[PDB]
């Protein structure tokens, strides 16, 4: 009825898990408003605002740089950032070979004829290009240019080309993808891979630290010149680009999620309650809890008024 109040929240897949905790927690605060959240990869999640003419009241991405470049300026004009997170290879126990993978050897593992592997589609999930983009940036740092060839290169149509010491890979629109089935399984989001891990249907995944936590899958910690988690190693993350198939370039960068509150929210006034409540220590306390670190302060990438005792305006 009219004490009702519906407050759509449209988030990151691998939000999913803190989105339980900031609903519960908001809601304890306002117990008239039902806050309905729905999880999707980053980029599809912002086209239900863009393209699919659909309104929401917050939009929270993996890659805060997906709303400047996708939102700005008809659908929004700032983003907060207030969380991070890693790229990890994450299995079961009885993944083939888990008892011999570690750090040193894991490309090698995944090279293995009978070892099937997962990734996320780079054109709607921020985990999907992330995901080849440190399989690329382990060419550098392995100093083996044939990593990416050799995974995905040639059970894909997914390459990157060298362009003066970067690397490009232009993504086919998502129906003219190509996947050796043998070898990979490609989901819209990464949280869609979980259960074909846990189905035996995939061996290892590339997938957020965090997500790998929350659900108990074992994972291998890769270098953190190619892991996408440090802000020191921009420069050298900054070598790889992805052009989705909307056009948009995402370069690689340390892995930094934003939220924003489009410029046509319907319950604008609560959606500042919500973000408050996401960047507040509260928020930090739940991201932390649950395996994600938080960004502690928040920033913004731009003056934000009716927010700004609680962001860091650079
Ligand atoms: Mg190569």
């Amino acid at each position: 009825g009219h004490m009702n109040v519906k407050l759509k929240v449209f988030h990151a897949g691998s939000l999913t898990e803190p989105m339980k905790a900031f609903k519960r927690a908001f809601e304890e605060k306002h117990p008239n408003v039902e806050v309905q959240t729905e999880a999707a990869g980053s980029a599809a999640t912002i086209r239900k605002v863009t393209e699919l003419g659909r309104k929401a009241d917050v939009i929270a991405t993996a890659d805060y740089t997906l709303i400047q470049k996708m939102m700005y300026p008809e659908f929004a004009n700032w983003t907060i950032m207030f969380a991070k997170n890693q790229i990890v290879l994450a299995y079961r126990n009885d993944s083939r070979y888990a008892d011999e993978i570690n750090s040193q050897n894991w490309y090698e593992i995944l090279k293995r004829p009978d070892v099937r592997f997962g990734f996320s589609n780079p054109n709607d999930d921020p985990c999907g290009y992330r995901s080849l983009m440190a399989i690329q940036l382990a060419e550098l740092y392995y100093n083996d240019p044939t990593i990416f060839d050799e995974l995905v290169a040639k059970n894909s149509n997914l390459r990157f080309s060298e362009d003066n010491g970067s690397y490009v890979l232009r993504m086919p629109s998502s129906e003219r993808i190509e996947i050796n089935k043998s070898k990979i399984m490609i989901r819209s989001m990464e949280m869609e891979l979980i259960h074909l891990v846990e189905s035996g249907e995939l061996d290892y995944f590339f997938i957020y630290k965090s997500v790998a936590k929350q659900h108990g899958f074992n994972f291998v910690e890769l270098p953190v010149e190619i892991d996408l988690s440090s802000p020191d190693y921009a420069e050298l993350y900054s070598k790889v680009k992805v052009v989705l198939a909307n056009g948009k370039e995402v370069t690689g960068k340390p892995i930094v999620y934003g939220i924003t509150i489009p410029k046509n929210a319907e319950n604008r006034e609560l959606a500042v309650e919500f973000v408050k409540l996401v960047i507040s220590e509260e928020g930090q306390e739940i991201l932390r809890e649950l395996g994600q670190e938080p960004l502690v302060p928040p920033r913004a990438d731009t003056a934000v008024p009716s927010l700004k005792a609680m962001v860091e305006v650079s």
